[PDB]
């Protein structure tokens, strides 16, 4: 529980404990206070839970989409913007980290769509989706795919989808309209029909995943795929002649892949919420707190404009860098998390020929909306 002169965070153990536990340890020298870091495993079944019991945890990390349902689950409390971190980081990342036109995050780090292939089989990939087909038929006579996916998370289809001028939630006067989607909308429809030519005409393979294409990269076996800027996939910073750009835009389109954004969010019963407000913003995100928290971090991809640029440096990173800013943020409306449902099941119905676009569709924004 929360104590007096103490601080307690959750994120994620997979990779969380030892940047944030390090940067803990450096506000817990200035300030002394004591910083505790667990994984959470419990917190979904605890967010409830801890709000009603007047007591739990400080901090909250963000997910994908559900930390937007944190915040209208009250797990945060509203926070005051800093103008001079504005100027310092990017705007497009404020959106990601504000609800309701108050901010309930700030934004440490970005995550878009790139394209990863290998300089040796393709010295120039295309520019944009049309040429993809065309490109991959000729690479499909090497045994090669242009373009990867798995169609085992919506994530995957939501690029071709929504590159045609599709959206999951409408913006305007700084508000979102939930009745206004473009999941519905004629865009989609074109965007699942690129999806569904694919593979029809064999250019990539409905059943195949995401660690064999990728191991399939690896090895040379496929020309190209889409990942983030972590570059995990299944391999280690690689060498072999393997490079990254961003993301092909059709005919002056929003084409382009989708943005999230580190969150963080302050628990409004904490007795502490002021120590908390005050650390999170000036070591989390600094130029001498990000520095060290990076260390556990391969690249960091980073919020920070100063830091970015220098991290930017890499080619894996200066296009993710160019489609974040080019790129469309994604929602962190609680309702994201019926948009997840809503596409995963459209996209599987129209791909197994159990349903047709417009009529999944229909479904997809009735979930949504209902």
């Amino acid at each position: 529980k929360i104590e007096e002169g103490k601080l307690v965070i959750w994120i994620n153990g997979d990779k969380g404990y030892n940047g944030l536990a390090e940067v803990g340890k450096k506000f817990e020298k200035d300030t002394g206070i004591k910083v505790t870091v667990e994984h959470p495993d419990k917190l979904e079944e605890k967010f409830p839970q801890v709000a009603a019991t007047g007591d739990g945890p400080d901090i909250i990390f963000w997910a994908h989409d559900r930390f937007g349902g944190y915040a209208q689950s009250g797990l945060l409390a509203e926070i005051t913007p800093d103008k001079a971190f504005q100027d310092k980081l990017y705007p497009f990342t404020w959106d990601a980290v504000r609800y309701n036109g108050k901010l309930i995050a700030y934004p440490i780090a970005v995550e878009a769509l790139s394209l990863i292939y290998n300089k040796d089989l393709l010295p120039n990939p295309p520019k944009t989706w049309e040429e993809i087909p065309a490109l991959d038929k000729e690479l499909k006579a090497k045994g090669k795919s242009a373009l990867m996916f798995n169609l085992q998370e919506p994530y995957f289809t939501w690029p071709l989808i929504a590159a045609d001028g599709g959206y999951a939630f409408k913006y305007e006067n700084g508000k979102y309209d939930i009745k206004d989607v473009g999941v519905d909308n004629a865009g989609a429809k074109a965007g699942l029909t690129f999806l569904v030519d694919l593979i029809k005409n064999k250019h990539m393979n409905a059943d195949t995943d995401y660690s064999i294409a990728e191991a399939a990269f690896n090895k040379g076996e496929t020309a190209m795929t889409i990942n983030g800027p972590w570059a995990w996939s299944n391999i280690d910073t690689s060498k072999v002649n393997y490079g990254v750009t961003v993301l092909p835009t059709f005919k002056g389109q929003p084409s382009k892949p989708f943005v999230g954004v580190l969150s963080a969010g302050i628990n409004a019963a904490s007795p502490n919420k002021e120590l908390a407000k005050e650390f999170l913003e000036n070591y989390l995100l600094t130029d001498e707190g990000l520095e060290a928290v990076n260390k556990d971090k391969p690249l960091g991809a980073v919020a920070l404009k100063s830091y970015e640029e220098e991290l930017a440096k890499d080619p894996r990173i200066a296009a993710t860098m160019e489609n974040a800013q080019k790129g469309e943020i994604m929602p962190n409306i609680p309702q994201m998390s019926a948009f997840w449902y809503a596409v995963r099941t459209a996209v599987i119905n129209a791909a197994s020929g159990r349903q047709t676009v417009d009529e999944a569709l229909k479904d997809a924004q009735t979930r949504i909306t209902k």
